[PDB]
C-alpha cells in the first residue's frame, strides 16, 4: 500500500526491459469526436557506461482499465527535439485550466493531440522529469538526439486496430 502513487511507473518498468531504466510514467486521457480513449504515458531515461545519455517519450498503449502493466507494452515513440513544444488550452475558465485536472497539448513538429491528466499529484513528477530529461531550461537548447532508440523495435505491429 505505496499509497500516494500508483503502480504506473511499475507498470512500465514490468513492460520495459532490463538494463534500462524508467523514471515515470503517469495516465492520461485522448477525447475524440464522443469516443473516448484511454493512453498511458512513459518516460525512459537511458544511459551509457561512458557518461554519455539520452531521453525520449515512450508511449505506451493500454485497454480501458489494462493499466495493470499486465496487457500494456509499447505503442508509439517521441523523442524530445527542439521542435518539441507544449502549449497550454485558451484557459476561459476562471483564473486556471488545471485544478482538479491537467490541461496540456503537445505541439510537436507532427504531434499534435490533447491529452488529460490528473491534477498534480502523481502528474507533477512527470512535468518536471520532462524538463531535466533534457531542456534543462536553457536559452539555446538545439540538439535532438535519438539514434539509440534504432534499438527499439517496439511490439508487433499485428494489432490490426
Amino acid at each position: 500500500g505505496p499509497l500516494g502513487s500508483m503502480d504506473q511507473s511499475v507498470a512500465i518498468q514490468e513492460t520495459l526491459v532490463e538494463g534500462e531504466y524508467c523514471v515515470i510514467a503517469v495516465q492520461g486521457v485522448l477525447c475524440k469526436g464522443d469516443s473516448r480513449q484511454s493512453r498511458l504515458l512513459g518516460l525512459v531515461r537511458y544511459r551509457l557506461e561512458n557518461d554519455a545519455q539520452e531521453h525520449a517519450l515512450f508511449l505506451y498503449t493500454h485497454r480501458r482499465m489494462a493499466i495493470t502493466g499486465d496487457d500494456v507494452s509499447l505503442d508509439q515513440i517521441v523523442p524530445l527535439s527542439k521542435d518539441f513544444m507544449l502549449e497550454e488550452v485558451s484557459p476561459d475558465g476562471e483564473l486556471y485550466i488545471l485544478g482538479s485536472d491537467v490541461t496540456v497539448q503537445l505541439n510537436t513538429a507532427e504531434l499534435k493531440l490533447v491529452f488529460q491528466l490528473p491534477f498534480g499529484s502523481h502528474t507533477r513528477t512527470f512535468l518536471q522529469e520532462v524538463a531535466r530529461a533534457c531542456p534543462g531550461f536553457d536559452p539555446e537548447t538545439r540538439d535532438p538526439e535519438f539514434e539509440w532508440l534504432s534499438r527499439h523495435t517496439c511490439a508487433e505491429p499485428d494489432a490490426e486496430s
